[PDB]
């Protein structure tokens, strides 16, 4: 007799962020991976190369420069708010 | 019997993340892996390289020059508000 | 018999973070890894090479510069406020 | 005949982080690993190479500088607060 | 006839972080790893290499610089607070 009640009554006025689940080389089986996933300026620069990639000779020069002016201004991340002032200003 | 009453009744205005979960080479099986998952800014260089990457012979360089001017400005993660004055100004 | 009740009642206006689980090479199984999961500047370079990466003869150089005018200004992270002044300025 | 009530009434505005949890090579099973997880600059290098990684003959050169300006100021960490006042100023 | 009981009522407005648990090469089983975990510049350079990464004959210079100019300044870590003015100036 499973019963999953989330958030029955709400009169008022809120933000929600609400995420229910119920249950009854790289190899994944069976999950969730990314449900409110935020992924900035991620990098992946050599993932799951193949069976042998360099099997028997390599000269491999591996050169990785991240050198840059960024700019990340993000005011409300995964966040919410229901009375607010919310801003980013220059 | 199983019952989860999360949040049953909520009047006022609020800021939520509600998140319920109720249950009954690199192999990953039966999980939850992010939910609420904030990655910035991130590196992964060489993940799971396949099988004998470099089997006989490698003459391998790995330079990596993690050199940048960079700015990151959250001004609210992943923290909700209900009343409030979230500002980021320059 | 099981039962969970979680924040049943609210009148007010909170900022909640709720989080309610009930439950009844590099193998993982069966598993929750991360719900609010915040990871700023991380880094992994060499994680899960194959079977027999470097098996014979290998001249490998690692030089991992980890070098840069970086700034992470994060006013309110993972942490809620119901009524508040949150402020980055300059 | 299980039961957990949690933050059953609550009038007033609050700032919560509820976490709930009801139960009844490298190789990890059946676990709950991070939660509220707040890594910040966390480095790995070498994790988990593969099985004999340099198994006859290796000349390897690991130089890992960890050298770099850099600036976290993070105002309210993993912190709920309820009325208040949180700066970060320059 | 388990029972826990844990914040029912609470008229004033607080800033609480709740962890409520109630239960019925590397291996690692039937744990919760962490949940309010900080880790701030945390480093691992070789952790978990695999079956004889360096068997016979091994000429290894490891080398680990950690000199960098770097500012970590929380103004609260971990630390909710009701009515407060917390501030990192400059």
């Amino acid at each position: 007799p499973l019963m999953v009640k989330v958030l029955d009554a709400v009169r008022g006025s809120p933000a929600i962020n609400v995420a229910v689940h119920v249950f009854r080389l790289t190899t994944e089986e069976e999950f969730v991976e990314g449900i409110y996933k935020v992924e900035i300026d991620t990098k992946s620069y050599w993932k799951a190369l193949g069976i042998s990639p360099f099997h028997e000779h390599a000269e491999v020069v591996f050169t990785a420069n991240d050198s840059g002016p960024r700019r990340y201004t993000i005011a409300a991340l995964l966040s919410p708010y229901s009375y607010s002032t919310t801003a980013v200003v220059t």
